[PDB]
């Protein structure tokens, strides 16, 4: 986890997270904790307006979630994001 990343989650704009902050409690509305469960995440991106495949969705949450919980808080939420917006070098 170099600071390459942590940054790019800051980056975004205040707008960004203000929009993409609605949808998230969206697919908690359902949770215990009020967290997004991988498992409605496709469900969660087909609406947002993307089209993750269902490898990829616990695929992609598995490999940036860092706490080992298993959910997509707005930190893992997010990081995850910004990974499709930027990859590659
Ligand atoms: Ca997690």
């Amino acid at each position: 986890m170099d600071d390459i990343y942590k940054a790019a989650v800051e980056q975004l704009t205040e707008e960004q997270k203000n929009e993409f902050k609605a949808a998230f409690d969206i697919f908690v509305l359902g949770a215990e904790d009020g967290c997004i469960s991988t498992k409605e995440l496709g469900k969660v991106m087909r609406m947002l307006g993307q089209n993750p495949t269902p490898e990829e969705l616990q695929e992609m949450i598995d490999e940036v979630d860092e706490d080992g919980s298993g959910t997509v808080d707005f930190d893992e939420f997010l990081v995850m994001m910004v990974r499709c917006m930027k990859d590659d070098s």
